[PDB]
């Protein structure tokens, strides 16, 4: 997106971004909504219409009050590994809520980007009815589920597929071009959504 259209998108969001009480690194909350605000206006500003919010956490997510119902939980996907959901550091779906600092890919979580996959999945469920469930979006998903690699998870759940797919075509221009290339038809349903 150009300077402008950024600038816009921050606005935007900034009637959906909920920074938390606790200490936190402000620049690093700060480049969080600067990459969000790369993601089509028109999603952002359904969320706004269905008053989503996207909490920037302090600090672990079932130390937040309405995720305590999550303390203990194990993830689906990670069952096995002595991980639970204290351990994990983003959610998206009906809410969204993301621990400050956890952005890049390893910091407890597998994804791209780890704001660009929760709102993803908040964009799915809260403004697209589930299209990461539609038929059409399941055609796609049998030929190219696995092509950004994580085969035994994004390559099962079409959920964890959409919200990853739609983070690589928002983050930059870079992971934009790896799903064109890796998932062409992923790479067209998207841009045509997005018209
Ligand atoms: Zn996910």
């Amino acid at each position: 997106m150009d300077s402008t259209t950024i600038q816009q998108n921050k606005d935007t969001l900034s009637q959906i971004v909920v920074f938390p009480t606790g200490n936190y690194d402000k620049n690093e909350a700060n480049a969080m909504v600067n990459r969000l605000a790369n993601i089509d206006g028109k999603y952002l500003n359904a969320l706004k219409q269905n008053n989503l919010k996207i909490k920037l956490l302090s600090g672990k997510l079932t130390d937040e009050k309405e995720y305590a119902y999550l303390k203990g939980v194990v993830p689906k996907g990670w069952e096995g590994t002595g991980k639970t959901w204290d351990d994990v550091p983003g959610l998206g779906g009906s809410t969204v809520a993301l621990r400050i600092g956890f952005s890049n890919k390893g910091k407890g979580h597998d994804a791209i980007n780890l704001e660009l996959h929760e709102t993803a999945h908040a964009i799915d469920h809260i403004v697209l009815n589930d299209i990461s469930k539609s038929a059409q979006f399941k055609q796609i998903f049998a030929k190219e589920g696995r092509s950004l690699g994580n085969v035994n998870y994004l390559g099962v759940y079409p959920k964890e597929f959409f919200a990853e797919s739609f983070a690589y075509y928002y983050l930059n221009q870079d992971t934009n071009s790896k799903l064109k290339s890796a998932c062409p038809q992923t790479y067209s349903f998207l841009q045509n959504l997005a018209k």
